[PDB]
């Protein structure tokens, strides 16, 4: 049974599991805590970078924006190497999903602008692809912080799920706009040990990882069978029994997406 695998995975963690499989054809929606709020963490990137694109003509990639040191508060290994020069709008896409840069996805918010610093505009965008279940209320890095059961910063393993299937596999965005986000997906560099450990090699998996305090630690991932059959994979769980400085285990979403990729085989 998947929900008694998932419990025990909970129970072997001390964790909150939740996750989310759309139906498709003919495979029933797999759903574990799938309504339940879990904190976007980085995950809200991957939207984010397909609200800049949907917003803006495609050369908009190729302009350069400039930041300095107090614009470097969050992890950021990609924008504090580019700190001097500045970095393109694209250069930023590339480096909010492929290394979750901190930095990029606070230069992308406030590129979407308005008020919030951006957040509001993002929330905005998840509104028009029918999503009345998410928020994005701070940036970095605060959006990482909120106590367990706090709403703000949330999402469901469910209505994330949807969003990414739209994003990927609908057309929320126009053929060539698509390609660019499925493209920093598909060459991901953080996401090797979670929903891509689940799944053979034949498959194909492109991701989107989050981790933050209170031992969270996401996965929203598009994968393909060796046949060119597309699934959706939402994975979210935190650790509050653990407190602020829960360590996040990614062993766990390797594991429940292994449990996933078993019944799609
Ligand atoms: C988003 O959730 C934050 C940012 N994103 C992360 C992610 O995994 O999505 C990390 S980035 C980086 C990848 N793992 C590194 C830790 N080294 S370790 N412990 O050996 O795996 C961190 C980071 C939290 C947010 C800051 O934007």
């Amino acid at each position: 049974d998947l929900a008694d695998r998932f419990a025990e995975l909970e129970r072997r963690y001390d964790a909150r599991l939740g996750v989310y499989v759309p139906a498709t054809g003919t495979t029933a929606a797999i759903e574990y805590r799938a309504d339940e709020r879990f904190a976007f963490c980085s995950t809200f990137k991957a939207p984010l970078v397909a609200a800049v694109l949907h917003q803006n003509p495609l050369t908009h990639l190729d302009k350069l924006i400039t930041y300095t040191s107090d614009d470097i508060r969050s992890i950021s290994p990609v924008a504090q190497q580019h700190v001097q020069t500045g970095m393109t709008i694209g250069q930023l896409c590339d480096a909010a999903i492929r290394y979750s840069d901190g930095t990029a996805a606070n230069l992308l918010l406030a590129d979407l602008g308005g008020p919030g610093g951006g957040t509001a505009a993002f929330t905005g965008y998840l509104r028009s692809l029918g999503d009345t279940v998410s928020r994005l209320d701070a940036e970095e890095p605060e959006l990482n912080r909120d106590p367990p059961g706090d709403e703000r910063d949330t999402t469901t393993p469910h209505a994330i799920a949807l969003v990414l299937q739209q994003l990927v596999l609908g057309n929320a965005l126009p053929p060539d706009k698509r390609a660019l986000l499925t493209d920093w997906m598909a060459r991901n560099t953080t996401g090797a040990k979670r929903i891509r450990a689940g799944f053979p090699a034949d498959w194909k998996v492109i991701d989107k990882t989050g981790t933050g305090d209170y031992g969270r630690a996401n996965d929203i991932a598009v994968v393909w069978s060796p046949t060119g059959v597309p699934y959706v994979v939402a994975v979210m769980s935190d650790r509050a029994g653990g407190g602020y400085d829960a360590e996040p285990r990614e062993a766990l979403l390797a594991e429940a997406a292994t449990c996933v990729a078993g019944v799609l085989a």
